[PDB]
């Protein structure tokens, strides 16, 4: 029996916890989706704060489409009429209820349709006008509802997304630029969500080459990473420095890095344990909130139900029939700890899957205290002899060398001793929340006591996470 020991300050902020609980899928039904169950309370529950529209049917159609934000290309741009605002209304309101800002993604209906835009001038009207509905108000709108926006969605994955050539997503990417700024110029607008973030080609270093030498805005630059081939939560950490040189090459070092997808699998036929991949996700939030990763989608907090490709995507962490599980627990256990403000020292975790996170909330009466303990398994400790991987849809992507030596310390659980907490030596509450392959979140056990130190310990075999919620009791 392996115990591992941890100590917490709770009486010091170390600096800012950075509110990385960004998501994507659809939380609730709307007009025309109405299949999905409300899982909206949940993201509430949760704290997230970002939330990516792309998976909702919120799409700017790129040919005449019924679902499209703008159906009928012939219409009046100048007419709210002509737009098809309803069920992203639904979805944008939803959203905003729970608190968090929206990463609006202008893509077309992929994969019925990947075309580019036929009349540039048109195409950016109408993204000028769907700004404002939910900016500005404009045709029965919102006010402030949307403060980033992304164009684009792996151009790179094929020809799968993007249909056109590079020369006409550039140009549109500045129409969409000019757009946006035009409205209001603090909305923040980037792209182009690369697919490949290791692979050189003409949606990275194009892209990048392109919006410099025509100085045109990027806000952020957004791309993806899934941890099919490595199982390592560490991954995140790793390409998001690599990005990083790449944006700062080309001189761009005031450009947030936004990871618009991240997930244990993004492979549609992937396999895996629901408390082996919340162990994943919870681990691979704590190793990133070190990190270049500024803002970050996780994929996909929803039951996978997708109505683009029309199947249920196994990212997709909800049950079918939006019931809870360890993933969707981890889920709220990391959202609730990046919800604190004030960040606390943790000391004694690893870089090898035993990771642990601590903060406090802003008015200093809870401390919140996220464990991992997550195994990468022994098949994907082995060197490949080429760093690139290679899968069906047939597609290659560069990948990191594995961390070959990142084997699982084998913890069998912890001993966590919390000082100095900040409310002082009176009475407190210490609870804690459980998920694992035999719990889905929920608080497993609490007891009130008294003194400013606190000791807790527990079992917490690999793939488990906890949290200790620590209270100032009134």
């Amino acid at each position: 029996d392996l115990i591992a020991k941890l100590s917490v300050n709770a009486g010091e902020p170390i600096g800012n916890m950075r509110q990385l609980h960004g998501t994507s899928g659809i939380p609730a039904p709307a007009p025309g989706t109405d299949s999905v169950p409300d899982i909206l309370d949940v993201w509430r529950n949760a704290q997230v704060t970002l939330v990516r529209s792309y998976d909702w049917v919120s799409r700017l159609d790129t040919i005449d489409n019924p679902t499209s934000l703008f159906p009928d290309w012939s219409a009046d741009p100048s007419d709210p009429a002509s737009y098809n605002f309803a069920a992203t209304d639904t979805w944008v309101g939803q959203t905003r209820s729970i608190g968090a800002n929206i990463l609006f993604t202008i893509a077309s209906e992929i994969p019925a349709n990947k075309q580019p835009a036929r009349d540039l001038a048109k195409y950016e009207q109408v993204v000028e006008n769907i700004v404002r509905h939910y900016v500005c108000g404009w045709g029965d709108g919102f006010e402030n509802a949307v403060s980033h926006w992304e164009f684009g969605d792996q151009p790179d994955f094929g020809k799968l997304h993007f249909s056109g050539t590079p020369d006409q997503f550039y140009e549109m990417y500045a129409a969409a630029a000019r757009a946006v700024k035009r409205v209001d110029p603090a909305l923040k607008v980037g792209g182009p969500c690369v697919a490949f973030p290791l692979n050189e080609g003409p949606f990275r270093e194009g892209f990048l080459d392109y919006v410099k030498q025509q100085s045109v805005p990027l806000d952020f630059l957004s791309w993806m990473w899934y941890g099919d081939n490595s199982r390592d939560p560490m991954d995140f950490r790793t390409i998001a420095a690599e990005v990083r040189a790449i944006v700062d090459k080309y001189g761009f070092t005031d450009t947030e890095l936004l990871l618009s997808y991240w997930s244990m699998t993004g492979i549609p036929t992937a396999k895996f344990e629901d408390f082996d991949n919340a162990a994943f996700l919870a681990a691979a939030a704590i190793y990133m909130q070190d990190s270049e990763v500024d803002k970050a989608i996780f994929f996909r907090a929803d039951t996978g139900a997708d109505f683009h490709y029309n199947f249920t995507d196994p990212a997709g962490i909800f049950e079918d029939d939006g019931s809870q599980n360890a993933r969707t627990g981890a889920f709220q256990l990391v959202g609730q700890t990046l919800a604190t403000t004030e960040r606390l020292a943790i000391t004694g975790g690893d870089d090898n899957g035993f990771a642990a996170l601590a903060g406090r909330t802003a008015d200093g009466d809870t401390i919140r205290i996220l464990i991992s303990n997550y195994a990468i398994p022994d098949m994907y400790l082995t060197a490949r002899d080429r760093d690139v991987f290679e899968f069906q849809v047939d597609m290659s992507l560069n990948v990191p060398p594995r961390r070959v030596d990142a084997r699982s310390t084998g913890y069998s659980g912890y001993t966590l001793e919390i000082g100095h907490l900040p409310w002082g030596d009176g009475p407190h509450r210490v609870v804690r929340y459980r998920a694992d392959r035999d719990h889905k979140g929920e608080m497993l056990d609490s007891h009130e006591g008294r003194g400013s130190s606190v000791t807790v310990q527990n079992k917490l075999a690999v793939s488990g996470v906890e949290l200790i919620e620590i209270t100032r009791v009134s």
